[PDB]
């Protein structure tokens, strides 16, 4: 009932502590650094990782230059992502390659990497038993390689219908890994045991796969597939079908005569409810894997994040 | 000769030799060649990019190769590696990368015009001299080396960079700079030192005429006194660690101890 631990002002904590490691004025290598940081934005994945070390009883002091190694590595990545990347949002900020040209592009991806992995390293000084500290280095790089295959895939796999599950298990690289790596880091500094830390991985795909389908929701309320649009094929007939998979298939039709055919299907067979049921499963199955974690205002901040509109990537 | 030249320079023996000199096991060094074989192949895709085979996996497959590297050196614990020692590893890895990072930044935004011979220096010794460093600390690291045995494999790393990839401006006899060229403006006055900056300031191909400029103005033969100068450094810092066999290994590697093919490999 009561709060036995305390909840502490987290989001404005790691703005201080980038800010302050890369502050207005830098130059050099970190000035391509800096800009990949700011604008700071919500940075969920930071929010997370202390949220999931408080939550098994770990510090914030160890937990903290772990969610700036997070930082510097998903905006590493999401540099390099930019350049491989074509169709850009309105909303989204100017990629790093049309500004500084895309040599300076990767090597600034590559300075965050290595900021990142600089900044797990003091985790020892901050004061984890290196133990800790090597274990933290390996759930984050496995997780490192889920995103960076999903990324691929996400290239590789679009203009296709795939399996569901295929589909699954991509969004799951993509996004539940995104939060395992805050999950799985945060927990494993924090002290978590064997349980606790495959109840954050179980917690972490669930809501991983949720926030996916949400997000290929927005066009239904860049061309490519996604859950409705599988969940349509899965409910149409014989002749539906063959049409969504020659729509697919052929990278070489019109972007908007493509679009209506997608959205003017997945509305026919009700495919954007089906994917709100799908991802209202996996909701319920993240709060779930949270009861195995003590009560706290942390693991009452982690179910908030399953809030619709609350989670932002 | 002594050693016969074998080409390819890489950390595998530079780490396995600096492991073992400072007194290291087998069983770590060999899962830790792995994790650096990783990294520094990784850190070639991207400087093929850079130097302009599919775009996405010479990016993304460079970035996953990195987390390969840090996951197998974490992985060596299990091989039987204090995890004192390798968490110290990470540090020592993770501030290499960063300044290969560094100095590629320098290498974009120094083309085309004469730098200082001290900054020229300092940004190899980034480039290639980390890349030793890399093998150097890493495995020193594992290995159990004392604080003065670091610092000697990291002058002895440096100077190593420094020297081949002069060797390398000196093979070669963007507008990017080179030892030869830098040291061929000190020498000269201000008429043929603006002639020089003109150059790096047309085709590429025919300015054939860049060749026929540092000829006239013996550009190459400046450079190389300047390599000896860091080989015997190198040397010199190995003098700190206690003789082996695994200190005899490297104190070779200072002379050319590997064919051009070591800057092929360090190319491809
Ligand atoms: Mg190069």
């Amino acid at each position: 009932d009561v709060p036995q631990v305390a909840d502490p002002e987290v989001a404005a904590m790691v703005r201080a502590e980038v800010e302050g490691r890369w502050p207005l004025g830098v130059s050099g290598l970190d000035e391509v650094v800096r800009y990949g940081l700011v604008p700071f934005g919500k940075m969920m994945g930071p929010w997370l990782l202390i949220r999931s070390a408080l939550a098994v009883g770990g510090d914030i002091a160890t937990a903290l230059p772990a969610a700036v190694a997070l930082e510097c590595v998903q905006v590493g990545a999401m540099m390099h992502d930019d350049i491989i990347d074509c169709d850009a949002q309105r909303r989204s900020k100017p990629a790093a390659h049309t500004v500084f040209g895309e040599p300076t592009a990767i090597v600034g991806g590559d300075g965050l990497f290595f900021h990142g992995f600089a900044a797990l390293s003091e985790c020892r000084e901050a004061g984890a038993p290196a133990e800790r500290v090597a274990q933290a280095f390996t759930v984050l790089s496995r997780a490192g390689l889920r995103i960076g295959s999903a990324a691929l895939r996400e290239i590789r796999m679009s203009r296709e219908i795939c399996s569901v599950q295929d589909y699954l298990d991509m969004i799951a690289d993509k996004s539940g890994a995104l939060l395992w790596m805050a999950c799985g880091v945060g927990g494993t500094l924090g002290g978590a045991d064997e349980a606790a830390l495959k109840a954050l991985s179980q917690y972490s795909d669930q809501l991983g796969i949720a926030y996916q389908i949400r997000a290929d929701l927005m066009a239904y309320d860049n061309g490519r597939p996604t859950l409705p649009v599988l969940l349509a094929h899965e409910r149409a007939p014989r002749e539906q079908q063959l049409r969504i998979e020659r729509l697919l298939a052929d990278t070489a039709a019109p972007a908007a005569e493509r679009y209506k055919a997608m959205a003017d299907l997945v509305g026919a067979y009700d495919g954007a409810q089906a994917a709100r049921e799908v991802s209202h499963r996996h909701v319920q199955l993240a709060t779930r894997a949270l009861q195995t974690l003590p009560p706290s205002p942390h693991r009452d901040a982690l179910e908030d994040l399953t809030v619709p509109g609350r989670l932002v990537l």
